[PDB]
């Protein structure tokens, strides 16, 4: 079942979200938000700066003062509040799935059935840690009682992309609030307005204010400021891997902030010839061209052994052609618009250089529309490893197809990256599957399946895909800071 | 390599040990132990009796008091008396792998290459915990701080039995003494000698008096008086599921005692259809075999796919022709004697019963020597799961073989047992190993492999096969008690 | 901040629940439930015996089939639907904190205000560990990838009290249901209805039949049935030592089923010359009184330090004095009437032994109405530690007091004891808090507190208290099965 | 008991370790090392250069590849490695602890048995981790399997400081090694001899070349070279806030390596009016004077409670000028030289700077010796927030006394600092003691005690004092990099 969508959502908040109150821009500023299916202004969204972020950042440190509400607060009382966030987006769904859909382009099926089934869970997940990160009682030697607090690492910078918007913005509120931290959070310019709902609920919800403040706007100018903030204790930035790096350096050179960064990838996703057909090429369809191509682990190196290579290759011919490419509103619909004119350029610049590089256009190549921003799913056969298309994330609907003969080489070829973000291997062999999982150098490997995520199951990069993990029990580790208490006793005994 | 043993060792322990002193009975009465390859005893043993067992445990409550040295010592020097009783026992390696095959009957380069490395590891492995079970900080609701100590469960009543003797020992000393207990051992009397030299070692390195005692004699007598005893705060008993419930009435019936208990099983060794044959058959005739098939582990229900049952019985008669039963001093020699009259009676008997309810014989079924408890190694094939051989521990060279048809038929045949001590599965395909891997009812299930023990991973029964867990973090579980200490405070704050 | 009572609730359920089903006994038999406030029938219920009992078992193991709907369940929709049953009973709050007052003569503002708050906060805190318990990859030795599972343990016998009907409830459905075990559940004949009407609640959240079945009947009869099953794989007993004894004799007389046990008290809380004495009055009232005095962890020796004896003394009698004892439905209320005749008989047979055995009676000691199972608020002073009300455990409102001179002397008292169930500390110094803190032989140690139960803090026995523990990360424990699968891989890297 | 030390120990490496093998640097050049308590040359040490760095890089790298002997190398075996070094250090501690107080300063009885038994203990305990760090099997929605690995990083550099030279090398070999990863690291050009003694002993002790690699030589040149290399996976330094800039900065600028960082503290020290009044004094003396003040977290802030400020103030005074200042190798010298001239010069200048700012000069306050760099034990009264040596890091024997009146007032001037590595709290009241360890922020407070180090215990800095923690398992995180592997499974059950 999923609700009829209203397709022409009222927008209710557009402005900056400061101790649950909403406010202009200092500047009065605003920019204009783009509806990617159709080229046109949804509305208008004040454009925060550095001194908006500012009046955030010193509004988040108040409500982590020593005594304040929501440092007394009951630990398991977080998780009450949670768990009355997730009770009130679940109220708003229909509504939040169609405005996810009008402002990011991904079909209202998805966002309903995905996007917001995924927050639902995501937040209640987090929920439930509120109170069981347990610090230690530790036997040191000596005549001691050592122990550990798990505190909250403090002021929290968050900055989200705009690929699954109302998703990203839970992987951060879910790990920092179930551990009391308070945050600054920077939603994407292309897509703030389902956050900035989001946080009406925070309130509705009954969190303090200062918990969790807003800033909508760019990033070199509102990204930044947090970044090189002098008291926010902690960014968690997940975007490319160029502005990864811009943050680290930032970390350095203000306050020596800890860090945490969740970038792009090139993954490869390895048929082995014994694999499942029908269900290898499904899912390899899957991996690449989910949400119009533009996640972060897409399967964006399909190796195929090379015995299965040519029906393999036709079948996923057959597949790209038959996705259904329109309006994302219409149930038919598999994929909308690219997010924006930028990205929409940027796609059809890299189908151009593996045509020019001489990747065999095999279906798809152009534009799939006039107004808007749509792309034709397009699939690049015989692709080579020094290939600029195999080695450079695309973010949209453009599939690499490799072949490879042996289990020994295609781990050389795919771990042959400055990415690692996931892998995936498909096979029916047990110690093939065990080989490739131990081998590749991947934050996540899938067998036999693509794009799972649980919220129980951590989630980041090797190399230049990232440093930390999101989701699980990991997620929670960067968001604490540790103080170890040791005590003079009169007589230790075991 | 293995170092020539000395086939004729000399005992210099053989009384009872008790605050890091040799004793004789009360009594002083004495019991035989026999060298089970020539039927000659050994040497008299001091026969403990419960005057004996009361004796130890004042000598071990006396060692446990608040402010002893015991109890004051630093974990992590726990830790260290540790790795210096391993360095005692591989300095005396060829001496007690010697001993244990005199006592035993198991060959001599598998004492020294197998149980003793395993000693050595178990020991090793433990003595790493000493300073690792961390107790919890907790965040309680309300202004209080709450933690927990995780402290000693006591005086252990620790009772192992003859099939390992030195490797029972171990992985009853390595979790009781890591966490701080104080333990009153009781030995088999099949094998009481190799256990009593480790004691002397145990003096050698520095344990305080009173930390480990140990009490050869009889079940009946100085077990009960253990499992009965109202200052003994927990038992530990490996044996069979007989005497396993004695144990637990004894408990119930004194003190409450917390109990532990590894007991036998009839454990479905399960090979498909695509497994590799030649590593099957091996690890199939290993998996019955090892340790003259005195192990409670045992695969000794051998269930084969029927397209590959005819070549799997034709290849295991073979092998099992082919082992070589022999004085445990010969290099060559696999198969030792049983270890006692009792048991070589008990196995001679459940073959009798294999012959008479029709399962076919395909080799061995006797005797193996004129002198010495030796028995051939015996393989009945078309074994039927209503037969007594099928469902009864035989805990001898006794091997059964069942055919099969389908994977969901033999989930339901293999776990149609009281037992469920553990199971493996042979086979090459992924989803095959993950489906019976999850749906076997068995503490331990082995893929590919059998008898695969690591110091790091738990081993124990489901069913009737014992409760709690040896081994790994987890066998520091039941020789721990927790305290929770929930101190008000003037204001929590996260 | 109470709402008013309904002070005659309707009962809607007095049957026995098997499969979301309200059944009679088989053999038709009922038996009467008293309110104890009037000694007053309230209501029939079903009388279930051994062969209720066994279509419970049945149903449960049914329910616990691998791929039935409760086994294949994702361990999140666990934590959904416990978190669903939290709701059901907070909807209800009004009503069964009323229902619970009827039969079992708490004070309704105290079933409102604390029990029904406990139920509702320890099941919202299991519903956060459903999908959290992890099993661990472990680093074995050899080409091997080795891993737990934690499975559930199965078939879970429960049978609790009748002093926190609702509240024992929770403890034994939370942490059962969060790991995804199927129960059988016995509950206190004084006290079965709110047990009851929370069954009609469990299917109204949409558990699956067979997960949960409620047996009401008497101990001999239905708790012994549990005990006994050759079908029940693990039970959880919370009661007497002695009834304790009887279960544990079960467990191993039939199946040997894993056993913990929640048992009685003389929990010691010791008050120093250095303590606020306000504050250690008050609380010392309360850890005595609480309940009726019918609390395991009762402060029911509270040992005062010899230069505050006097003015300790007096304060205390003033407090007793002026406890009010009455209709449990009037606000001013703050003692009821024991839970039955037999309860009340045997507490005013201590009093009369306290008198008899020379403990200075300085209030109460008498009955303090003429229906209904009322005792006035009884003191005693130079109490002696040899005396009958010193060593056994009362449960009703009966206070002892004891000097004592030094802290060493009083370590040593307090632990003179066969019980360890709770104990408390009243002083301003940090080093005698951690040097009682760490001596005193029990479970919980409160340090300026007293019965400050915590769903997140773990609870339960030293000695003959009881074995395992409630609450807290340790809860799951018991509730858990642990396998370890071990699997050949082609080459182990670390 | 102490051995007597070679006062002129000779020197047998003194070159660049890689491979296990010996090299001159690639430019032949080398650098002088000082005995600074006679500003003798002792001898030359290759210098280490950005050539250097990348051949040990380049063989951490080989040493780490799949397949090779550590990558292949049991956890377990990881451990033994881990105690056969700690072993070896024991072996030669009277040497290494003699070479330690030529090179260093620092007194040879401390060196002897505070140093090396740190040292031996670090090992030993990380040695205990190696086998059992594990990753987790998780309980995600839907039909997978889902687990993780905890594998090593990968190329760890290290840098580390001149105060602590053989413990620091511990506190960083221990946890890399234990957990499987490979080590390039830097030295001080001040202390780089016993480092290079111990890379002897890890050849000895049988780590696979190329596992663990020393570059003598600088910070700019050597050390920077590590932080940017584009193959070092992970960093870790130690050393000052402003070089853990430059460090942080050159992982953005480079390739996103993950960052630890250990740097300085102005740690506050609060003595309450209850304190015990000489622990108090004698523990304060200790915390700024220990190590010559050469320590990260010495207490450089000693507020003491106005009641007793002036018989505190005596008594320090007191014991200050009783402290032996002298030839490290003295038994009767408590106090060596500072490492080098600079820091002789520096710390002369803090000292200045404090009589020049109006701080109470109470005694010492310069040179002690006319060779070597001998600094008299120097105590400055009444001492206030604003001045320069309340402020800056002197890493000198330079004690600051300041007056406080109320606990609030003292958790705020101690709170106000941009530092946050240590505090301690002196009092006998429990909860001063409680709301004091909650309210400081700082990574470890110690209460009635000071620099209490245990390897079980985390350490490591708030603020501008570093992020992440070493020691305890805490010190394992930055050293694994975690992997979720998903399968897709016939049918998840519980
Ligand atoms: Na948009
Ligand atoms: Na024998
Ligand atoms: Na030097």
């Amino acid at each position: 079942a999923v609700p009829a969508p209203n397709q022409q959502p009222e927008v209710f908040c557009n402005q900056i979200f400061i101790n649950n109150e909403w406010h202009d821009a200092v500047s009065r500023k605003t920019f204009p938000t783009v509806n990617p299916s159709t080229g046109e202004v949804i509305c208008q969204v004040a454009e925060g700066d550095k001194e908006d972020v500012d009046k955030a950042v010193k509004a988040a440190r108040a409500a982590f003062q020593l005594g304040s509400p929501w440092r007394r607060m009951d630990a398991s009382h977080r998780g009450r509040l949670l768990n009355r966030l997730a009770d009130l987006i679940e109220r708003d769904r229909t509504y939040l799935a169609a405005l996810e859909t009008l402002d990011n382009g991904k079909p209202y099926v998805i966002s309903y059935l995905v996007d917001l089934d995924m927050v639902l869970k995501c937040l209640r997940y987090y929920a439930g840690w509120a109170d069981k990160y347990h610090g230690k009682t530790i036997p040191i030697d000596g005549d001691f009682f050592s122990y550990t607090r798990h505190e909250p690492v403090g002021v929290c910078g968050q900055i989200i992309p705009w690929n699954f918007p109302l998703l990203m913005q839970a992987w951060k509120l879910g790990p920092a609030l179930a551990t009391g931290n308070v945050v600054v959070m920077k939603v994407a310019e292309q897509t703030p307005l389902t956050a900035l709902y989001v946080a009406n609920l925070i309130k509705e919800a009954g969190f303090p204010p200062g918990v969790v403040n807003i800033v909508p706007g760019f990033g070199p100018t509102a990204g930044a400021a947090i970044a090189s903030h002098e008291d926010v204790d902690k960014v968690a930035f997940t975007g490319s891997t160029e502005i990864g790096r811009v943050i680290q350096v930032a970390a350095g050179s203000s306050n020596l902030k800890r860090v945490t960064l969740e970038l792009g990838g090139k993954s490869p996703n390895i048929i082995m010839s014994d694999a499942d057909m029908d269900w290898a090429v499904e899912q390899a369809h899957f991996a690449l061209f989910f949400n119009q191509g533009q996640c972060c682990c897409a399967g964006s190196r399909t190796f195929v052994q090379e015995d299965i290579y040519d029906e393999f290759v036709e079948r996923s011919v057959a597949r790209a052609k038959s996705r259904v490419v329109g309006n994302p509103f219409d149930s038919k619909t598999e994929q909308g618009p690219q997010v924006d004119e930028t990205q929409f350029k940027k796609i059809l610049g890299y189908i151009n250089t593996g045509k020019q590089e001489g990747a065999k256009l095999l279906c798809g190549g152009g534009i799939a529309a006039d107004r808007g921003y749509f792309i034709q799913p397009t699939v690049f056969g015989d692709v080579q490893d020094g290939m600029t298309i195999a080695k450079e994330e695309i973010f949209g609907p453009v599939m690499q197809i490799l072949k490879f003969k042996t289990i020994e080489e295609v781990v050389g070829r795919a771990n042959n990256s400055t990415y690692g973000l996931a892998a995936a291997v498909f096979t029916k062999d047990l110690d093939k599957a065990n080989y490739l999982s131990q081998a590749l150098q991947a934050g996540t490997v899938w067998v036999n399946c693509y794009d799972v995520f649980g919220a129980q199951s951590p989630f980041g990069g090797y190399k230049m895909s990232g440093s930390g993990r999101e989701l699980g029990e990991y997620g929670l580790q960067a968001y604490t800071e540790v103080k170890t208490v040791t005590v003079k006793v009169p007589q230790k005994n075991s």
